[PDB]
């Protein structure tokens, strides 16, 4: 009975969340930063382990109802961990450790997204697939935002550039993950939302990278930021287009065409602002 | 040829065993405590990594004989790692690190249990599944006492509660894992053996939590211990109940209810005296 | 679309590689030996992480060329990390840290090989499997040399014995992995090539261990070295034989008989010279 298996999943989830919180609460009472990073590491490893366990267990589910429960559980684990890591990250003074917290957030997000994507591939109901797609989008945006806020506190362009790199992958993979699942929708309504979700991800990543990039002093890194931004846009456009290639009603695609145009105009404007501020 | 795959699995196991003890042996002559904790984590990683590798290798096996060896290998790894961690944990003076050691064992035990469950799910023969049931029970019991033994030498009570929770999950997860495997049996005698295993785990876990509670100083903790105990009891009973539902013969059922009756009252017995030890 | 999954794989591979080079670059300018080791741990985990992600994704591919891309990607990941680690290991003065470095190199190679082995099992065309066998063999040979070069820099015979062990495990598993993959060849031309790969691996591992053993002063470790060499030879010979039973043409078998003989003669020569060096 998967109900019992889903219960096994819940048990793992609640404990993981509980452990994460207490460890976080413990970290607030510690002084030396190396140990604070360890608290983040413990949170990161626990979340990664639990996600891996739940996924492997989730493959043994035939019921979408229970598969949605596993995905629902997995997403909250990621979000909870990301928040815990973020607030702990606010207490770091060394960019190296702040970079590691950023690294941890990205890797959790990638792990969670890919896990959800792999599970979501087995859904026949579009409603549940839309929820999985929604979860991925929310995870990507959350992780990207956390990284941005942390990035403002770096002094080294190299570390800010490293943050930019991490954001780009979160954007790319999330889009790709969404694309694979969105390709499997027969309902036109849900397909339009994926385009909307993708567009928002593109806008978020592009804006964040711009804002970090605007704080660079070295031309070499700003050029890397510019390179990164358009690649996100080009990826997003293909995703929207390919999904649009398989939809028949133009009403929704005209908005999809609008989405493509907005992504371009936002990206072109962002890059344009960056080049104008270069020497 | 699975013989070769089993040979790869065996090689992985022996190497893992070799590394774990050596690291443990090294740790006994080092002080610091940080390095001993590092050794424990390394041991945890070795066992977890090896178990994950072995499972993945074991999943491509069709012959049950080789799979039982794989299940046995996983069981042996845990016991060696657990025993090693326990003896090393006794060499720490800072209770926090012993609490961390408890975390490693619990997470380690869970990894092994689910792995065995996943392998055992592919068995058609009740005999080999029965070996897995005993193994899972033995892993939980070994880990639970190990956690129990460690809790007695520390000074901060809440970590006993942290230990108590960890104990609860081992009991909790083991029961469900046992339930899933027992569910695939057609012969009534073996189901009774599984119920007995469940009963032993429950009493084992419940007694431990009780023994920790008398060593607690503040009132809220025993209520949590009480909370922990009862959740274990109701489920185990429910698991036994649902398994008893699958028996047609009148003889065995009285023992299943006997198991239920013993689990309830003994649990009741443990808890109420705590109220006598409660303020 | 498998292209999209392969596209996701591409992002992960380049990024892991991106991070690996950067971590290596940072490590070379730092002074605390632990921080270099810390970077190595990061290199190991990231390399391990990407493989863990890629493998699960690659299993969802139907086109074999894309599977070969994944095998290639995994292979390139391992080599890059190993090379990076070696460069860092040369900067260690303490053998203790070097033993850990040896472990990391070994563990990465094992991870990649097993991943490829699991992936390679899904190829029906002998051509790509021959590439898969080749990739595994080259990874093994590369890892053996890196460890061998590092072993030359140790002062403690015990740590070299650990290095000898590390070489042995890689040789054995690669040989066994190749055997499993070679078992799936129908063309005798291709089966003979797998035998050749095994023979080269055997001679290489034996050669490394022999040269390391000559630098020992203690008989106890050299006796372990004879043991180490001999176990490898026995495994390789039987592996080649098992492959030979499924060959129908006597011509290729003579090469296998030759291959076995070359392995045997190499081992006795190696062992005998070691016996001449005992007191």
């Amino acid at each position: 009975i998967e109900e019992v298996v889903a219960e096994m999943i819940d048990i793992l989830a609640e404990s993981s969340k509980k452990s994460i919180e207490e460890l976080a609460r413990a970290a607030d009472n510690k002084t030396t930063e190396k140990a604070v990073a360890e608290a983040i590491e413990e949170i990161a490893r626990l979340a990664t382990a639990a996600i891996q366990l739940i996924e492997a267990l989730a493959k043994n589910l035939a019921s979408e109802e229970f598969m949605a429960r596993a995905i629902s559980a997995i997403a909250e684990l990621a979000k909870k961990a990301i928040e815990a890591i973020y607030r702990l990250a606010d207490n770091h003074t060394t960019d190296t450790f702040m970079a590691r917290a950023i690294a941890a957030i990205a890797n959790l997000a990638v792990t969670a997204i890919l896990a959800i994507a792999a599970l979501a591939s087995n859904h026949t109901t579009e409603e549940f697939m839309a929820r999985a797609i929604s979860a991925i989008a929310e995870l990507a945006k959350k992780a990207i935002e956390a990284i941005y806020r942390l990035a403002d506190n770096h002094t080294t362009d190299k570390f800010m550039a490293a943050a930019i790199e991490a954001i780009a992958l979160l954007a790319t993979l999330a889009i790709l993950a969404i694309a694979l699942l969105a390709s499997n929708h027969t309902t036109e309504e849900f397909m339009a939302k994926a385009i909307s979700a993708i567009a928002e991800l593109a806008k978020k990543a592009i804006e964040a990278i711009y804002r970090l990039a605007d704080n660079h002093t070295s031309p070499t890194y700003i050029e890397k930021a510019i390179e990164a931004i358009e690649k996100i846009a080009r990826k997003a456009i293909k995703a929207i287009e390919m999904l649009a290639k398989n939809i028949t009603t133009e009403e929704y695609k005209e908005k999809a065409k609008s989405a493509i145009d907005e992504i371009r105009e936002k990206a072109k404007e962002a890059i344009k602002r960056l080049e104008d501020n270069r020497t």
